[PDB]
């Protein structure tokens, strides 16, 4: 098989082709690491998920955009599969093979990437070859320069183009296999997506209250690629909703799974799609799943109350407040919030969990702000029931239903330390704002100044993938002033 | 041809009359249009497959052509057709030219196109080449008109000499194609970006967590109408399978049966808004996107002030709504609630029960029909079109939702949708063209993979089947299934009975 | 050289998974048969391989299928390369592969070419996925019989492979010295006097639930395939349902004397598993106590035993009507429930008879398989063993089990009532070969 000659002999950008050298990075940090593979470049990746196999080398175009007031150099070395150490100083680098390019260079650097391998080829799974580290070989100063020593990231793309030695060794059927799919997220603007943690469309993006709160949501929770985490479910229909067993004239709900199943309490921390507003008192709305009923209005006001030491969902089993009349299989949602009771008058903090019960635990893991003045973007629709200032009853979210949904049903493996993500508005395709999507299921971004944010964003624009970024990929800020 | 050293003369062995990896050129693949069948239902004219020549008609040129933006160069088709040596039925295969255009073609004007004519007992597949007539130096993916290979059905499949049943004479047959010698792509195009080069896909979820797409409640399993020859003219779960939503069918379920509107102090009238809070335009849409299409019954609605401004009291505002009043007009956005609000100001709401509609002769919750909407006759913007039951005992497939409520048979109180929320999302995000009358679906079970049933996909945006017998069919099947797109079939195809 | 020998190049031989059928109600895209390219496809060269260290070659494949003339359908044979991971194939997706559709009435039978697409030099003993063989049946088998529908008529395949001329072995070991290619077989004893898992006692019978199917996790008899035991589970029946300690609260140290670490196994080797049920145990130096699993300082991790030294439980009773498929309370890595996969294929269970109220305690495996599996780790291949409940006076195999490296036993009954109880308690178990989900063995007992 021969690929394409333009492919062969014209250089295109990486997936994975966006770093930024920034004042603040000293030397030694990795800007971008490469394993060489044929996802290296978006032609070659249409024809792996057309192949099995792949094997030969590719030639790595790196372009710096700095201007000549940056004055850095940055290595690019190309170290062998099998090599033992992780940390590879600085000096260590210019011992494999490499090429040393200023940061003014004013024209691309081309660096070679050998396919050395002990194998005969190379299959579509994950193994090592070779890979690609380019680091800031002596520090990136911008003197001379009041603002450019706080806000000139040197922009970098990575550039690549295979070799002639490049092969594509088997035929099989596209697009069935796994590794090659590349990661796409909806193109759906941002008006019409749906909340993770309660069924209700987004009213905007928001940052939390405080910047370095740590967020532990069981709801919304997907990676990237595809896998769920805590309790969320993977359509918004079972958002916010339980269904259990209640005998007559008790409160006590018996949960069991939203369709009618056994919940099973070492899998997950609760049912599938139960609510995870803590810190307020929930207001539930019930009624019997089949419809036995000819006369009366089905719905059954009642409420829960988080806080209390039985509320453990967990063990399949919350207390109601007030006794239910009639047993039976009972479904229902959170009608309305309400400030949580027996916590000292505290306000209905929607970024908190509820305590689930948990005696080890199987939660989704605590999502932490990243540093590099990195604070994490929250969607945030709006849920009926009252405040104790008067306030939207917004609640925070990680991710947009439609987004899990999407991840789950395009297992899209994961090839980047971080995806970023461009906010582009779709009538005048201009991206408004960047941010990184991590591979834990949350999206964050950089700040302008305290008093703006992703807030300012129109809700109209649409998340369009831009490329695998590192996670010291330093985002343009966003918003104004 | 194979078989021909066990088929004993009982059957006609063989008919009487660069850039490409070689190994695509030199084998015959499946089309992605690759599956036909011909059955004694079918009558002469009955088009079996219609093919397009295109890229689209391998799956290896369809993958290539989402990175390239032209094409040139002739297509080998092989029908695969070896029916059993008792039937007996002849097929014909014509070339129309791409200039040509009548969308439809009688048996005698299928003969005077260059065709060919082959037996259904024809054990060596029948190779016709589809030659490439154009104008222009090369093709974009424009849709342009290009050359056609029409297979109908020129005499009846008269199964005889055994006694079987329709099903169990059934022809299956399978449409090869790959590209010719000359087969060639012009310019490198960045990948799968164009709209004519993707390929159509469905959702990989189980069906037990997908969501209806007329009630946000999960779907607790398929079901056929009271009438399996009902007319169906929903307004919320229409979405073409290219993905332009019709009627008012939200993106996703957030938006599905809420409805938002800014009342008057002390006064039921409503005035309907959309769900972002955007004014409603009447031309846009018979109703605001999301808005509620349960017909026949009473809505008894739980607003609430959208803002939020409140900070002591129950913001659940419980409202009815009559659709079979006059008043009930939303294209000119404006409903009339049956009890006055007290507080005027921006009211959110869904749809919380259904009881059987009031002044309407005490008759159930018919969730087969809409409400009336306004005057849209006017109007450009009205009703999607009803979506009839095709013919060849096949019957529209329901996916079915509870809504709390009572009815007056006491059975659940189940809301049909023509398709699933998600698979309407999926369809809007990724508008995969149409590539054939029907799309063959499979339900699968995802772990045993054993095929459950097949369906049919209409462009429509509707799932259609063949139930076994006058049990529920589709009905019996467990809802942990996913359907895959297993082929474009023609309308005319035949599906296998569904249920015991 | 020609260390293989001459015959088995020339002739062919059935493969371990090369029987099967195309019936009518088969749909296009259901799998025949799965092959995976080694030389454990021919049972001459897995005995020669057992001997050598490494394989290398191609082997020939060939598919027989019967049928006559009146028939219609085809079937599609693709080499599914090795290291290409997907779920299911479609027939379409099937095409792709370099394929060979083959027509049911083909007098000859059809040889398909195994190659040996390989990323090593040579492929060593062990689990590497290698090139793989799948058949699909591509068009429906409509069959000319008079009766309609179904006509009973089915076309039966037998897959036959042969080692390529090609076909080498590399490196010649002491034979049966090397556990990777040791391989596994079920313990030939008849079942009339077998130990049932959670009690000392012989097998009464064998039945499945109650009722459908439910969640049962009975850390007595863990033991995998390989021969590994998990929970609590003694290596003999003389351990079995034994605990001991020291005398008022009771200690949980090992039956062997050895103090007991909470951290690898739940609970103490030989530590009861009886669920809803309380236990009167002989607490002996000859001394009856009684032993409540509902009390809270009863906990596996941290020995604490209430009264009311050697013991074992003398009798059952209710707890304090009798419910012993739920596992008691524990103070953790237990051993875990076992869930019948797809449909059917329920978990049969061995009932033993323990005198008291008025019982049947079920089982998992036997102690004595347990033991058999210990002795031999031979590794575990494909997704499940298939068994045969033969019986050694016609040889006959009256039902067949589908054994899970899991450590239980699976089948598929007739109906609700008619199953796996039917069969006769004095047959014997054996192992035929590994299988997998597609592998949907036929429905056990007599209706």
């Amino acid at each position: 098989n021969l690929i394409d000659p333009w492919i062969i002999n014209n250089f295109v950008q990486a997936p994975q082709g966006e770093f930024t050298i920034s004042p603040n990075n000293t030397p030694g940090d990795v800007l971008f690491d490469l394993q060489l593979g044929p996802h290296l470049n978006p032609f070659l990746s249409h024809l792996s998920q057309m192949y099995n196999g792949w094997v030969g080398n590719m030639r790595v175009r790196v372009v710096l955009a700095g201007n000549a007031f940056t004055a850095g150099k940055v290595i690019i070395c190309c170290v062998p599969p099998g090599f033992q150490s992780r940390t590879l100083s600085i000096a260590q680098a210019t011992l494999f093979p490499h090429v040393i390019a200023d940061v003014r260079t004013l024209d691309p650097v081309e660096v070679p990437l050998e396919d050395v391998r002990n194998v005969l080829y190379h299959n579509n799974d994950t193994q090592p070859t070779m890979r690609l580290l380019c680091m800031l070989y002596t520090p990136l100063r911008t003197g001379g320069a009041s603002g450019g020593t706080d806000s000139f990231v040197v922009a970098g793309r990575v550039l690549t183009c295979p070799g002639p030695d490049f092969n594509f060794l088997f035929l099989v059927p596209p697009t069935v296999e796994q590794k090659t799919r590349p990661f796409t997220v909806p193109n759906i603007p941002l008006k019409y997506l749906s909340n993770s943690r309660i069924p209700n469309p987004i009213e905007g993006m928001s940052l939390s209250p405080d910047q370095t709160q740590n967020v532990q949501f069981q709801n919304g929770r997907c990676t990237i690629d595809g896998q769920p985490l805590g309790t969320t479910p993977v359509s918004v229909s079972q958002l916010c909703k339980f269904r259990g067993r209640i005998t007559s004239g008790q409160r006590v709900l018996n949960l069991t799974e939203l369709d009618g199943s056994p919940f099973m309490a070492f899998a997950a921390p609760a049912p599938a799609g139960f609510p995870d507003l803590g810190s307020c008192d929930w207001h539930i709305e019930m009624s019997k799943i089949p419809n036995s009923s000819t006369q009366n209005n089905p719905i059954v006001t009642n409420s829960v109350k988080p806080n209390s030491q039985q509320f453990v969902p967990h063990l399949s089993s919350i207390t109601l407040d007030e006794n239910v009349s009639s047993g039976g299989d009972y479904i229902g949602t959170i009608q309305w919030t309400s400030p949580p009771s027996d916590s000292g008058g505290a306000n209905t903090n929607f970024w908190k969990i509820p305590d689930y019960g948990s005696s080890a635990s199987q939660l989704a893991p605590a999502v932490y702000p990243p540093g590099f003045n990195e604070v994490i973007v929250y969607f945030m629709a709006s849920i009926p029931g009252p405040n104790q200032s008067g306030s939207p009853n917004l609640v925070p979210c990680l991710l947009p239903q439609e987004y899990i949904t999407h991840f789950i049903s395009e297992q899209a493996p994961i090839q980047g330390e971080a995806a970023l993500l461009h906010y582009v508005d779709p009538d005048t395709n201009r991206n408004l704002g960047e941010f990184k999507l991590y591979p834990g299921g949350y999206l964050t971004c950089v700040p302008n100044s305290s008093s703006t944010g992703p807030q300012q964003l129109p809700l109209d624009g649409v998340f369009v993938f831009a490329s695998w970024v590192s996670r010291f990929y330093q985002l343009k800020p966003v918003g104004t002033a």
